[PDB]
């Protein structure tokens, strides 16, 4: 006999297929390679970055923690498994009481004494109904589930390292742009100086020029700080100072990652890490019902051993001192104040809770992937659209640039051209990044990179 | 006896009445209707949204979770309650040992044997001092508390759903604004294209006219994305794909809720969910001192049973095999290494912790409501004040619109009109939301939606 | 014996010294006083704020909690100490059974009875291999750790309060700047009203002049709200409404704190709080291996007591009734299905996990200080460079101010002067703050304020 019920994974309560239209590309359908099976070494192309992932994996503690965390639950599974088996031991015991008149067999105050040394168990429970096999399962699951959770955690170390490198490099490009426009700003302000002591530039076109230059001298220092902060942001996730012998790193403008299929939603149910932890996490608690159930049932204890006894010590390892005990026991509950029903329910409930929980994780995937397909299905278009506000403004730069020094126009159109452009340059870089984020997190949500390499069928 | 001490709820260590002045309206005083008793189906007027709340209730797993949680702690209370009662059962046991000479009663190796099937309890505790009623109350409390926390949770589900539907609708409204100003922008650029190949529009006035249009073409894509992101944001909290047959949903510009009375601070204590869990939480640990105390006291144990025995199996259910046992026990400790003291302390402290925690939650309510009263007491004012920067800009738009195509002026003052307007438009939508937000959160803070309906004394 | 392994604090896996260069000042080297040893009543110079810290110390509930927690862990340690010691009790027990023929000593149904009242211990474990001592140390450690963590959390209450006071004052300075430029803006608009009903000011120059004043009347209400929100932010951390009798608080422009030495990283290991909790946290589980080891070894039980007994109650405290027992026992397991291996692993692992955690905490310290040194090594320069964009913009304000009313120029170069100035003003305050922030947090990460006073050598 064994009392665990029939696992029956619930039906994923999200839409059968991802929603569409209002920013969503076409639904490619069943993918022949899941993102899950697509290794980040492939999905990331930037090899200097790739080898940063390398270093983060082999170093980041929070992943270590999450790795050991498994070794624990295997160990905890072990301990549970043992309890199917009987605890055998060598054991010596004494006893040496005075009794009173009415008690000693002598009818008068005497002092009994028993000694024994033996090899056997006390109170071994003989799983007939599998109260134990159940428990063993609970912890087996809670183990397996932990395995998953580890996988779940790496994909996130990867993603977060991608991301960090990116805000780092991105902020690096947010910087050099500031260098260029610093030399530019100051050269501009110096040609509105000779031209001032020469009266051609007024004090207004001089103060303006000063607000440009100063407007830059500030966003210099900022994208300096936010460079070091992004650097610090990195070595952490690394667990190692960044090595010197890094490969040649690329630049945001490139094409750094593979475009990844989004498959069906149902796909998740066999591939998204946490969503499996969830499942086993559920499974364990289902076991815990079996365990509960069995407490309604006859438990068969068994004490038993064998060795040598006597009345004084001395005659222990001497002839005939041989002894032994056989002491089985069958017990069965007739009244607890529904204690049993009560803590059977607690367990059934806890199942249900984990059912619910499975369902929450699932329904959170849909969300997190959809957000990334909105993002996929919008960011490209925003990338062309902002690419234009660069050109239009670089021309609307050159033209006003010359037109100011040509007496036709003022400085306010020179200046405002500079805003209308610089803004478009920063926001450009940043837009690039967040398209990247969007894709990296998208990579994750569909199964991320447990795999270094890509694998098939 | 029962050594649980006298609960004496502390005094809510915040200001007596909500602070005033620097952005706070008038303090209406005791409200005849607590926001608490005011049901969201009333406090929300948008019936489409209302019914979304409905769906999010019947569906969200996170609530399911938190709801079961109760049931668990009920069962947990059950389990503790059964402990007052004796654990009764059928029970069979054997024993069958060889003894050595000095130990068998025959003075010579013989083999004893005892068999017994009885119906009784072992070491049942009589609750005299109420160590057990104590635990029972601890568990009852951690249960009741858990009821509260469920209520707390739902209010946050409501609030968060209102909010989602909102930023969703607010980004919907953020969008059509960009449809409009897209057709507007391109119309404008094309009337600065005929006018270009015709020489009336320069190349500058063609490149600015290109950056307005371009600056739009991207804020299109963005508010196209941040719409699917907010959509995705919804079905989650829904736990269900949004049904088709929803009523007619309204628009931010309306008047979607009931203004809510802010009542007195004192009011929180009897109505704001979490602030009760806190209390009961505190109360649970209060009992847990009772418990500790009692282990200083005489504990009464009791083993007792009756049925048949014998010296070989067979003669069990036969005549005279009748047996029984009565075996009472009294224990009173006269030395642990101050164990009982130290472990009493723990539970005392733990009460104190929960007192402190009660106080925390109280003082966090004050804050979170007051923030909503600065919010109430300024958002309307920023709503009129921003309503103006729309009109003044729409005029400073019609004007410069004509004035540019009338050759009096340039394009820079057409463009800057466009900025200084569209800016005020978006900022207006967002300021609408944030006012709303602030009010939903305010609703919550004062006792939120437990009740679908609004109920009287 | 004592099987607790030999603690060996791992080597702090970060860079030997603070990263340098791309925004980092000079690395002053070992500091003669750690930021740790330096007092916040000295590091902070605003004495009004200083007494805000005083207030938030003597009150804040979250720190209280955090403090009680210690006491509880002392208590828990206590209880674990006690187990070295034997559990002594006065104790009474009875027994009264009807046997059947073959079992009664009378060969025919009769009813036995035994009574006793004795002062002793049962099953006291003699700590030989120090399994218990081990545990004692475990809970001692986890206690000591809890001590550190408390200190940890105080530094953070300070930091959070410095902060809230700041963003408070910073938002106040953000406000009066708005009062000023409101009287300014309305004056301006009315001088472009007399001049409008007089023809000199156009209708465009009146709608621009209307969107300035309207852009201000708006940013009034906002910075009015985010001051009551930054107020509510404060009394919370305070745990008390802000006293009337505070001293004279300063203004962001001052020099409110002591610049602090950032010493060697190594210094962290001996001074930054959480990094210690972790260490002890590590040490605790270190002991936990000792404890596990020992279960491989013989355990030595000892039931033992003394008193008076008899066969009927009566002759209890009557002559001869004297009795006693001595009943020692040694046990050594020979087989558990690897249970002891497994549960030894779990404990070994749990050490290694705490190793990992020590390492991660250290590695987050680096990060959080480096960020503060980028910050320290940039904010000064962004402060001079933003100081300039103020002057350049107030000049480029006075100029265009007179120049507009002197007919030479339009209003757009009055308005854009106003933007390019006021924006520089707001962002100037904000920048002041974020520098301050960066510096408070810096002071925290390197030991923060345990000490009100500064101590040395
Ligand atoms: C679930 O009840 C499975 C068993 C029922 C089938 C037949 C009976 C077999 C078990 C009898 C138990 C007695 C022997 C146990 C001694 C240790
Ligand atoms: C706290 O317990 C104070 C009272 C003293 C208790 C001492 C022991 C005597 C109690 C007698 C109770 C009889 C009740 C019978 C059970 C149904
Ligand atoms: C851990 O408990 C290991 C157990 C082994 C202990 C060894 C016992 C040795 C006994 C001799 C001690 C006599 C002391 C005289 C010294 C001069």
């Amino acid at each position: 006999c064994s009392l665990i019920p029939d696992y029956q994974r619930p039906e994923a309560p999200v839409a059968a297929a991802y929603p569409q239209g209002q920013a969503y590309g076409q639904n490619t359908g069943a993918a022949a390679v899941p993102a899950a099976d697509i290794g980040w070494r492939e999905f990331f192309r930037d090899p200097q970055l790739q080898q940063l992932i390398g270093v983060a994996l082999e170093n980041n503690r929070d992943l270590r923690v999450a790795a050991l965390n498994v070794e624990a639950f295997r160990a905890q599974y072990r301990i549970q498994r043992a309890d199917l088996f009987p605890r055998i031991g060598v054991d010596g015991s004494g006893t040496r009481q005075r009794l009173p008149g009415d008690l000693s067999t002598t009818g008068s105050p005497a002092i009994s004494s028993q000694y024994g040394v033996t090899l056997g168990t006390t109170a071994w429970e003989l799983d007939l109904f599998g109260r134990l096999r159940s428990l063993r399962d609970q912890a087996l699951e809670q183990y397996l589930a932990t395995e998953q959770a580890q996988r779940s955690a790496q994909t996130t170390l990867v993603a977060s390292v991608a991301t960090a490198y990116l805000t780092l490099k991105a902020d690096q490009a947010q910087l050099q742009l500031t260098k260029d426009t610093l030399g530019t700003y100051q050269k501009s302000f110096d040609l509105t100086q000779r031209s001032y002591d020469v009266g051609v530039a007024s004090a207004l076109d001089l103060r303006q020029a000063q607000t440009a230059v100063e407007g830059a001298r500030a966003t210099l220092a900022q994208y300096t700080r936010l460079v070091a902060q992004d650097q610090n942001a990195l070595v952490l996730l690394l667990g190692s100072g960044i090595p010197a012998n890094l490969p040649q790193g690329l630049g945001l403008d490139q094409t750094l990652l593979t475009e990844v299929p989004a498959g069906l939603p149902s796909d998740l149910l066999q591939r998204r890490p946490d969503i499996l932890e969830a499942e086993h996490q559920l499974m364990a608690a289902n076991a815990s019902i079996g365990a509960a159930r069995a407490a309604f049932f006859p438990s068969i204890s068994l004490t038993a051993n064998a060795g040598t006894m006597s009345r004084q010590l001395s005659g222990l390892f001497d002839a005939g001192s041989g002894s032994w005990l056989f002491q089985p026991s069958i017990n069965l509950p007739i009244f607890t104040a529904g204690s049993l029903r009560a803590s059977l329910d607690y367990a059934k409930i806890q199942k249900d809770i984990n059912v619910a929980q499975y369902e929450k994780a699932i329904q959170t995937a849909f969300q997190e992937v959809a957000d990334g397909l909105a993002a996929r299905g919008t960011f490209t278009e925003q990338l062309q659209a902002q690419r234009d506000l660069v050109k239009a403004s670089d021309e609307y730069y050159q033209l006003a640039d010359k037109r100011y020094r040509t007496g036709v126009d003022n400085y306010l159109t020179l200046l405002d051209a500079q805003r209308s452009l610089f803004t478009a340059q920063q926001q450009l870089i940043t837009d690039r990044l967040n398209q990247l984020t969007s894709e990296v997190n998208l990579y994750k949500a569909l199964g991320g990179g447990w795999n270094q390499q890509t694998v098939t069928q």
